[PDB]
């Protein structure tokens, strides 16, 4: 089998992408955020508190003829960017783009975050990452991909995420059609539960590529893109008027500059960020200081390939007995 979804971004600054998923019979099509760097399908539901639902879409377990309450099973979560989620657990009938899942685990939320309430336009999240990663207790799920891996005509997954358009994630199947070139795999550990890699290195626009080992994650649904300081300095040095600013909370710059193209290496292959790919836009409404999409990951404690790296490539998530990634240009 295989599958094919269209993701759309949620707003102007590519912010997030959704991807329409269908879970229970009837289909109830909820907009999820397809997440590589967590192990969790989740969902608003009939049962958040009310007050914390403000335009998504609700799952209704008992509108759907296919769910079950899986007893006794409860989940929460609990992100980089300090949102959280939790509740209680059904297994249902997940389809996404074609592709169908039986007796998936459909993590209904009791309570979100004022962060995930405040944004209508995301209906839960559908993580990628490793299983060994998904919080429910006392019986661990599995991801959607992971149920499905079997059946898929070969098991891997695909991101090929639009700069200010949609893109797709195909399931099951490499489309030689989304990308240019060849695509260079590079090896992966799943130690963490992550689909953590090394990249090569990077250059900062027409400047020499700097050989450097850049261990980090690829991860969908991070918005930016978070690399060691030394990286992020040498960068934002090439943009007159930028600075790192505490009180917003990174690097900001002129929005009237015209940012550097940001180069990394996959092994001896180079995926090539343009520089439109790096303005987030004014900080607050009407501000000439502007957001930058790179970002210094210290304090996080990991370094993380976000959506503004992702989106210059055409991604391979081979789920294999030996999990790898590659990545093409396109």
């Amino acid at each position: 089998s295989t599958g094919s979804a269209t993701t759309t971004p949620i707003d102007s600054l590519d912010d997030a992408y959704i991807t329409p998923v269908q879970i229970g019979t009837p289909a109830q099509t909820l907009n999820l955020d397809f997440d590589t760097g967590s192990s969790d399908l989740w969902v608003f539901s009939s049962e958040t508190t009310a007050s914390e639902v403000d335009g998504q879409t609700i799952y209704t377990p008992s509108k759907s003829t296919t769910a079950k309450l899986l007893s006794g099973a409860t989940w929460s979560i609990s992100y980089g960017d300090g949102s959280s989620s939790s509740g209680d657990v059904y297994t249902d009938t997940v389809s996404v783009g074609g592709l169908t899942v039986t007796g998936q685990a459909v993590e209904s939320a009791k309570k979100v975050s004022s962060s995930f309430t405040e944004d209508s336009t995301i209906d839960g999240l559908l993580g990628l990452a490793f299983s060994t990663l998904n919080t429910v207790s006392p019986t661990q799920q599995k991801t959607f991909f992971d149920n499905a891996k079997a059946s898929l005509d070969s098991p891997v997954f695909t991101a090929d995420l639009g700069y200010h358009a949609p893109g797709t994630y195909n399931f099951g199947f490499i489309d030689t059609t989304a990308y240019t070139g060849s695509i260079t795999y590079t090896a992966v550990s799943t130690k963490q539960g992550f689909w953590e890699w090394t990249s090569t290195g990077y250059a900062v626009g027409s400047g020499t590529f700097k050989s450097t080992s850049i261990d980090g994650i690829a991860d969908t649904g991070t918005t930016l893109l978070y690399l060691p300081a030394t990286v992020v300095s040498a960068y934002w040095a090439q943009v007159s008027g930028a600075k790192s600013s505490s009180s917003v909370g990174g690097y900001v710059f002129p929005c009237s500059a015209t940012l550097p193209s940001f180069t990394f290496g996959v092994g001896s292959a180079r995926i090539v960020i343009p520089g439109d790919y790096i303005d987030f836009g004014p900080i607050s409404t009407g501000s000439s200081s502007c957001f930058g999409g790179i970002q210094s990951s210290a304090g996080i404690g990991i370094n993380i390939f976000g959506d503004v790296a992702l989106k210059a490539a055409f991604v391979v998530f081979n789920g294999a007995t030996t999990p790898t990634l590659g990545f093409a240009s396109k």
